[PDB]
């Protein structure tokens, strides 16, 4: 994307740079490269390290997708499998599970969700959750509700409401990991502590290339450039797991992927 | 190995550089090795990661199909110590549970599991799964009737329905798990540009090179290129650890284990 | 700060160029061959070093978040299993409240007397301030409120246990608390990096000087700034529960916390 | 110390580069060391985080077989809690879940559990294991039936039933993790081109550092060569955790460990 | 380690006096060949020092779990049986008596004074004729909580959520005891070890040609950046080891003798 730009001031820079070595040591500066060897491994070693702990978050971010999935998939497979007739129920709790992975899906990305629950919810209840501040979790006391009212109705034993109840519980993590992440970036000091660096290392390096490597010096830097400045730049295309880029979670396609499986297992 | 045809190619290039290198001054090159030294332990540095991360995916991808054996085998045990006459259910029951393992195999290959199914269950349940978007977890909602079943007709309490149900949980985590990671590959820019930036610098690295090492710069070059290439090509070979490659995990093998466990010996039992 | 030693880079620089008039009039030769190396070696230990420090730092935030998990399913099955016992649910939410500034406090060493003032019966309050761990007692009188249900036979045994599990749940995100602050790391861990990060940045100088000559006081800034910028962001992340700059909100998190339990049981702020 | 051998063929490939040196450039040839620290560096990084699998491959086998010892105390204790009448019950679980462990220890070294067994178990049961193909997996369902048949005969209840069943679960993951570490080795392409390339490399070092070293060859790249090869053969002595040499577990010693563990709970 | 510091000045000494007659023979020490080893000694330190600080973390977090445990063993008491005050004392001195056993235990010294103090000489017998004392006071423990079950006190499902909280201590046991009987490295660690020691000493000898009278100072900062790591790593490498810091597992045995007194009211002094 925006690397391109920062490539071609790298070439002028060493445009820059040989034509303006021969007033070099008139002004009385000598760069050597072995300085900067040690600069560019130092933040190479940042680097690497940095980007270790972004791919960690964005990984982190579609395990706890993944967990929506798997825990809202058992949920129905139980209340299949334990109130096979009750299908009452299940189209019920269904709409609230398949409302909570769109809920959190519009939490996340910071957009609307009215559509998307009025599509599947009635306004009677619509209006209740979003008359909240978490919305989300109040979809999840909703779901509540109706394992707690089949339990209070016997058709629910202790055992198997708490089975259930388990379900919700791996559904509550998966909100409070997403909210985590989502307010907790990684520290801005790493953006901005590397962003500096690398820039300013890049901008700096063919005047010290230029010594030794004379006309050639805007290839071989725009190079080194290339690989310092798209590695660092895979970083921030992985920090923000929640993003719309196309590099980024396809969240959209996972909510529908979440919605046709209940469905599917509801006979839909 | 897609290595062997590169690591030719910069044999050649490296001939280049030192028959065109005292040439050098008339063109205007001058090229050190210590610029060529810093861009490649950069590279090495990356590549280093990198390679960690698609072991990483290789491993938990070991560990998922790990807990299908694990989970299945246990799931059978206690239908055996709770329910031991209960064989017609056992028989019922296994028969999905290595319905699964294969169905999970083919949906990670993207090849077509009508075979197996058909050599495993009744042909009005091969036609259930097949018509489902995800037939892996259908096996796995009727191996859930089956217990749910018993536990209608008495058979089983709600305790020790709940432990047999705990083990398809277990399941329902590992086609999750492995969905992740088919599903999502790594991000293809990690492949897309560091694998360019490899043979780049591997190209390259001679004419740097020639200036010190004179008629000893295509040895020296192919030998720096064959540990960066083999590098590269085993982390983007690791990173699909469903694939068919040399180095991802022997699936078929692993279906076939699953399925000589739970029929042990015509599935008989103290 | 970290810009008073930069500064002092520049100075050392300086002391450096002026005293390059003398180097071997003195006896004296620094090629940077050897200083690349040393740089090198201090690069690689900081960057595993900075590797811990923020993990140290996800951990600290991640137990946080439990609480807020654990604290929004208790009330959830609270309300799911014993709809009508409200004053339980306000007694209760009003411990997990209470747990939650507490564990503030004991994680910033200080006086948790007036939020629990605020919160909770002063019978109450004195009996938590006695405890040589508030938020242990405080998660103890939670547990007599589900403990009393239980006797009376509001709660089961099954579903008492559930909720049981939640404040074992807290349990743990305490002790995970208590270990990440009661646990520096040996000293050596800063006195080997933050004294030779030091030392070598301040050499540096006098080590480029003989290549660079007007020129080491940049290259010198750049280095240190690069080292030093590094070294110091690991030692904020080290101390999550402090009061500096990227350090855990923890009074923003705690009142989410309170305002989350507030919304689940129906009371406006 | 199968590596002295690599040591001293260094030490005499450099002085085939001592007496070698001057035919080099009218031959031509010529090594420096700045390309061997860049191979040289290279290679210590993927030294570095192969060394790093291979150390948590060992670390996982000796938790595998530390948790036999946990979970088979703990199901000892529970049986004596819950059933301290039942003494015939606890030498029968015990014998099994010692049978496990040897069992276990047998089948990761290939090697004949049929005395072992046969000095736990009556003959009987010894045949029903060894006409398995999975006899371990086998020795659990057999303990799986003693606690099984307590729970029919009203002993346990399903609760304090499942309480025991657990702790078999748990020695469930122990034998697929022990298998599953037994038949994945960490890749053969890993440790091939490490040894390929650490191996080459120490031999033509020498012939880069003559130039330099003149006559100190010989000390200084045997030094290096003693720290690629000892860091390469750590991962060799960390490679087979089941096996039988002096770096791998002592898994006779830790099934006598459990057999005297669990007897010590039971008075004997 | 600051033994070794000095003889690498000395060292240094020897090879500025020395250098004069070293090439009248023809020894050459460049800094190239020094620098490509220290970077790699640097790079094996860096995964050595990673593993052993994930040894002493996980050391951490499973005395950690033995406070984590041990609390809300004893909350589960009182809550589901206030009464029981009889039962809350034997309890919580098994409990204590664990943690300070397994100290004991990890440092290979004398259990018996601790003991002694906690339970009464006809339990302390029995726990010192075992083999495995920390493993027979969780089987003690373990009676208490089946004895309320049996006299019905206890139902299956609270003997069993008690019965969890054992499990965890059991884990934390065996753990404990693997991170002990092991360097998993079968004392490779000695052989890196003294790679660095000779790495920091034939230094000053590839350095002189460079530096000449400055080779002392250059050459010890070097050398304490590399010991300094590699003696830091030793100590990680062995949380339990025979010349450790006792510090923390006395505060933590300490710790949670303290809160358990505080949690049944044993603490404060009445009025
Ligand atoms: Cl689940
Ligand atoms: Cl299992
Ligand atoms: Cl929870
Ligand atoms: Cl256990
Ligand atoms: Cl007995
Ligand atoms: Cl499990
Ligand atoms: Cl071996
Ligand atoms: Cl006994
Ligand atoms: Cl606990
Ligand atoms: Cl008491
Ligand atoms: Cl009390
Ligand atoms: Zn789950
Ligand atoms: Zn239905
Ligand atoms: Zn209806
Ligand atoms: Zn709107
Ligand atoms: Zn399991
Ligand atoms: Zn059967
Ligand atoms: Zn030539
Ligand atoms: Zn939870
Ligand atoms: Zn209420
Ligand atoms: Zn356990
Ligand atoms: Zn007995
Ligand atoms: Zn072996
Ligand atoms: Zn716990
Ligand atoms: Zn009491
Ligand atoms: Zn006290």
């Amino acid at each position: 994307s925006k690397i391109i730009f920062r490539l071609l001031l790298n070439v002028l820079m060493s445009i820059i740079a040989i034509i303006s070595y021969q007033w070099y040591e008139q002004l009385g500066i000598h760069l050597t490269v072995a300085p900067f060897s040690l600069l560019g491994i130092a933040i190479a070693i940042f680097l690497g390290f940095r980007n270790s702990a972004s791919y960690s978050r964005f990984v982190e971010a579609r395990n706890l997708w993944g967990t929506v999935l798997i825990a809202e998939r058992t949920l129905v497979r139980q209340l299949r499998n334990i109130l096979p007739a009750e299908h009452d129920a299940h189209r019920r709790i269904v709409s609230y599970l398949v409302a909570f992975s769109w809920s959190l899906k519009h939490q996340l990305r910071k957009t609307d969700p009215t559509a998307d629950l009025r599509r599947l919810l009635p306004e009677e209840r619509v209006t209740e959750i979003l008359a909240s501040s978490m919305p989300t979790n109040r979809i999840l006391l909703l779901a509540g509700n109706e394992i707690g009212q089949l339990r209070e109705a016997g058709k629910l034993s202790d055992i198997t409401y708490g089975l259930m109840d388990n379900k919700l519980d791996e559904l509550a993590h998966v909100l409070g990991g997403c909210e985590r992440l989502a307010t907790t970036p990684v520290p801005f000091a790493y953006t901005l502590i590397l962003q500096r660096t690398v820039y300013l290392f890049c901008t700096l390096l063919p005047f010290a290339l230029v010594g030794d490597l004379h006309y050639m010096t805007p290839f071989v830097s725009v190079f080194i450039s290339y690989t310092f400045l798209s590695w660092d730049s895979l970083a921030e295309e992985l920090e923000d797991p929640f993003g719309t880029a196309a590099n980024d979670l396809p969240l959209n396609a996972m909510c529908n992927t979440i919605e046709r499986n209940l469905l599917d297992m509801t006979g839909q």
